[PDB]
């Protein structure tokens, strides 16, 4: 049993999170809906282009980190409205002062994937 497929779902997920303007939260979580739907070969194939974006776009490479972002969608077979939706928040993330947060964030991605799977109930 390998972590690698948490480790890639935790990828974008985290990236939701970190985001450090509202208009990137809801424009990460379009992409999400489609690969709810999509293969989960295809599922790390496209999340290490989406998430190698935010890692792109966060040091200045808004036009590279949207080429990530449509390589990883054609990968997985989605659409090109939630291709121009999740990539509009690459383009602010360069001027936005890029995320602090996705650092922290990625360190639970590399060493394990995440410590917990859930905990509130109440």
């Amino acid at each position: 049993g390998e972590t690698k497929a948490k480790a890639a779902q935790e990828a974008l997920r985290a990236a939701r999170e970190q985001a450090t303007t509202p208009e990137a939260q809801k424009a990460l979580e379009e992409l999400e809906k489609v690969l709810k739907t999509a293969s989960p070969e295809q599922w790390r194939q496209a999340a290490e282009k989406i998430f190698e974006a935010f890692r792109e776009a966060s040091n200045g490479n808004t036009e590279k980190a949207k080429k990530l972002l449509e390589e990883a969608a054609r990968t997985a077979g989605a659409s090109p409205e939630i291709i121009k939706k999740l990539a509009s928040a690459l383009e602010r993330l360069a001027e936005e002062g890029a995320a602090k947060e996705a650092a922290r964030q990625a360190e639970e991605v590399r060493k394990r994937g995440s410590l917990e799977h859930h905990h509130h109930h109440h």
